[PDB]
This record gives C-alpha cells, sequence and structure tokens, in this order.
C-alpha cells in the first residue's frame, strides 16, 4: 500500500489526497489535504508506521 497520514501537531488525521487542495472529509471522518496533512513541519507530517 502507500497511504499517508497527518501527524496533526500531535493528533492524527487521514490524508485527503483528493481534497489535497485544502481540508477535506473522507473515510467517514475528517481528512487533511496531502501537504496540509504531512507537508506540514515537524512533528507534523505523514504518519502511518505500523
Amino acid at each position: 500500500m502507500g497511504n499517508q497520514q497527518c501527524n496533526w501537531y500531535g493528533t492524527l488525521y487521514p490524508l485527503c489526497v483528493t481534497t489535497t487542495n485544502g481540508w477535506g472529509w473522507e473515510d467517514q471522518r475528517s481528512c487533511i489535504a496531502r501537504s496540509t496533512c504531512a507537508a506540514q513541519p515537524a512533528p507534523f507530517g505523514i504518519v502511518g508506521s505500523g
């Protein structure tokens, strides 16, 4: 697979690649755009380390 996550200043959100054009809502929850998701600075960024 190859999904990215949003270490949101501490919280965790699923990345909305289609809504990567800003904040979006998918997965029956809130998804944060691509970069807005991970691109953010640390410790913000792409999460998903199983």
